[PDB]
């Protein structure tokens, strides 16, 4: 090991879902900086072209796809493999809807589980195929502190359920592909200052509880989550598989 | 304070999904014997009459219903509340399908998540509505050791993820309803000698591994899991909510 | 299994450390009620004779011993075995001292670790000997939510460390003696309304945080912890070993 | 935001206990290479000069000290702060002793807890005093997979408990010091090829079990653990506190 460059991704190609926004985009930045070539994936065209414009030459492909469409993920991988061999997958596509359990409509529940969990499996199966064949790769899933504990004061039982699945999916694929050289880990972030959370931050009857419940007393910055993903996705994490890495300002300690 | 009857369910009415087979049936027996009345729910009509014929007078209703059909769970709660106020719910309806991640049909993934996760939500929302209203209720979810660790040597990634979701779902509804007097807990059984594990117990290249990995060196008995559901469901467990109780012969210890 | 009497301890003898107060004494009550004969252990003579006076004929022996003195535990077991064969051990002797980490005196730290952890091992080794020889027994340790998360707002790093050890000691002995028929589990209680906590309850700048941090919004009652121990120590828990059972009003869910 | 140097330790001074051997030494190498200066601490004087002779100019001091001696850690912090303000602490000093629970000498139990647990507290209190004062610091504790699960087939109950205490100690000091800008995290390595595991790696009735139980089918390399300590210690991990990071080749996954 050469510690100086062991955190770099030189030569590597990363597929990132949810690349057009928030944490997904900051990981694209981090990975570009680190020597990686990129495959940007996002359902949102406007967002994607912005991502790509900014990331410039590190962009191998930019693909408009919904992670819940499993043949779009199979198609995306095939495209990917032609263009650059993909050795890293970051599953950042996710959504969160507030709801009370007794006033949940079936579509809200089904959709959160479809994006957060099904989509993550479809992407991991599509891209993990070529990794498992080469006997080499790394996957990093965006879980949440919500896969460990339950947020307060707001209710979103479908998000909590989805993040529980995410953590165990992570471990299930880690165990299954360990012997064949693919590592799979998850980040479990606390509150992060991105697009997913701005609406919730503008109400102080919520934001105040948030910070008082977090030992560091602040939201994380997207770059703080990106750095953790960078670590997990790089050769520095070569003995790290099936791990749930908490990046939460201590929220889960209390 | 009466310790000799703290574990009893006298004058309660419990709804049990998966009542037709294995652990769900043993639970009904356990609850019948502790003085509860039973609302029995299974998609298998044949299994239901057998269950009901055996339970006798303890049976207040038997309802053929697919837990994945949200509007059928809601109706089932309506029917059940009309016979007697339902103060206990056991979500035991569930499936397992073996599959290699790379060779997974979309439909297998979808269906395991539908029954194990979506179905538990649909039932819990339907039956918990009146409990929340009353300020009183106990729900027992069938989680698994598979929501904490990953089984070997067989592969079933959908199952691990579904059980991750079961544990977080349990915790989310525990948190949301604690203030209104409804407790929500899960069991995380190890291998149990039932119908769900018959095909696999017939295969020593799986079976000898199972016992080896189990400190107690044996499968659990359906009644060992039932006794533990009885605890969670009873007044004995009145300060226990959001708990995931391992009943696994030490499996998650190693 | 006969569910009606499966929670009873008829014929059994339980050694309980910390029997003179709080949770230890309420478990003596619960176990007496349930058909068990008792060995009371406590360093405090006044407390012990009060315990024994109240528990009456269920008391086989009453022994004044400090759990940190390992030959007193070896001696106590030998005495025990002459008088009644001890098939159940409850480790409830424990202490808690508030301190700031940077203003901790070495004696406070050493003493908490000595009572909470060393004492628990000395008792478990002394009494577990005869259980392991018979190939039968049950141990229940008093862990804490403090072995999982960190209390707030008060500081007691030595208590948190001690409870971490307690949970893993539990699992280590469960794994070691599983094959030889001794089960070992821990309770991890939340705030409980006993002697250990009255001082802390009388300051509202503390008590208020406590309840607001607990989903059920109340302290537990000693009987709620006793019922859980009763469950773990009885034949109902026969497939339950190495488990950490949270009894905390949901405190660890959030 | 500079991802190319986020993992660097330029201008920091790190104190490492257990610097003389195995993982503690590899960590020093890692930190030396990331631009940090080193305060080296070990009870073995011989091992220290070897460490220091190899590290070269990166070594600001080498201090022979027994971590179990509280007043020696305090003095060591005083000495170290006088050379350069210490902003990183790695608590790597630790031992393992195999013993059957029933045949355990008191002294073995005591000594494993003294080094692994008490010693980490003494060092963390001593070095964290000035860090807390500065409003800035990172501590990395050497936890273990043995603080989460129990090893097999060999028995070492003191070690499992000590590591339980290490994980909760880490979390307690994370919570207490988060508001004053000192992060505190632990690693939970799997088997690592070092001096601590040489005797046991020589015994195939243990060794073949070790690898079988490890999804990655191999021991970790000291440098794989070091790379992960570097992450925790660096600005890359700035929103990570109270985390227990598994570096175990998937061991805790099964
Ligand atoms: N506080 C936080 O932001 C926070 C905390 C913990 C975990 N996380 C998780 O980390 C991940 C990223 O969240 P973040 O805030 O950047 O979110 P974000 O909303 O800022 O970004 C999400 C991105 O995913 C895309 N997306 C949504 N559904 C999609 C679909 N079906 N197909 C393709 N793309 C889709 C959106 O277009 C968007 O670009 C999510 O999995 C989230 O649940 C976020
Ligand atoms: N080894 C084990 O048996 C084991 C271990 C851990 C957890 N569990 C969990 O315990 C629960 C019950 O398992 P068990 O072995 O009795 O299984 P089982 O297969 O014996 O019984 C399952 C019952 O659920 C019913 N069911 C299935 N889908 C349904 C649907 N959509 N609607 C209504 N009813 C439906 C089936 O008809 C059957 O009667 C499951 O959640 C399972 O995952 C089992
Ligand atoms: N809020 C709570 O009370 C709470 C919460 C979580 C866990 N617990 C744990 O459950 C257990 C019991 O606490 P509880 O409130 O009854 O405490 P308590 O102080 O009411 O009772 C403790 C008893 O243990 C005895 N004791 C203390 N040190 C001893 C020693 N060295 N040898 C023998 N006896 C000794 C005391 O004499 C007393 O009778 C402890 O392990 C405690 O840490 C308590
Ligand atoms: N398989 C593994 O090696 C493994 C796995 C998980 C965790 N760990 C943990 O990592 C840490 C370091 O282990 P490692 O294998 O390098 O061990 P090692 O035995 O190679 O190195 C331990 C170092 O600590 C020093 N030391 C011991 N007692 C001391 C004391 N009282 N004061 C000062 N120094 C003392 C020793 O001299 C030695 O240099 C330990 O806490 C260990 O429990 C090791
Ligand atoms: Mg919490
Ligand atoms: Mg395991």
């Amino acid at each position: 090991m050469d510690y100086r460059t062991v955190f770099r991704l030189d030569g590597a190609c990363a597929a990132v879902t949810g690349a057009g926004s928030g944490i997904g985009l900051e990981i694209c930045r981090a990975f570009a900086a680190s020597g990686a070539r990129l495959i940007l994936i996002d359902r949102e065209a406007a967002a994607l072209d912005r991502a790509a414009q900014e990331l410039g030459a590190a962009v191998a492909a930019r693909i408009v796809a919904d992670v819940t469409d499993a043949e779009a993920m199979t198609a995306a991988a095939a495209e990917a493999e032609a263009v650059a061999p993909v050795s890293i997958l970051v599953n950042s596509a996710g959504i969160a809807r507030l709801h009370d359990a007794l006033e949940t409509d079936d579509a809200t529940w089904r959709q959160v589980m479809a994006v957060n969990v099904d989509g993550m499996f479809w992407a991991s199966r599509a891209f993990g195929r070529a990794m498992v064949a080469r006997g080499a790769g790394a996957i990093v899933n965006l879980g949440s502190m919500s896969g460990t504990i339950v947020n307060r004061p707001q209710f979103a039982s479908s998000y909590m359920a989805s993040k529980g699945a995410v953590h165990q999916l992570t471990r299930a694929l880690a165990a299954e592909w360990a012997g064949r050289g693919v590592r799979v880990n998850a980040l479990a972030p606390g509150y992060v200052a991105t697009e997913m959370t701005l609406k919730m931050r503008e109400r102080p009857e919520l934001f105040e509880t948030w910070l008082d419940m977090t030992p560091m007393g602040r939201c994380g910055e997207p770059s703080e989550i990106a750095a953790a993903a960078l670590f997990l996705a790089s050769p520095a994490a070569s003995y790290v598989t099936g791990a749930i890495l908490a990046v939460d300002g201590g929220y889960t300690v209390w």
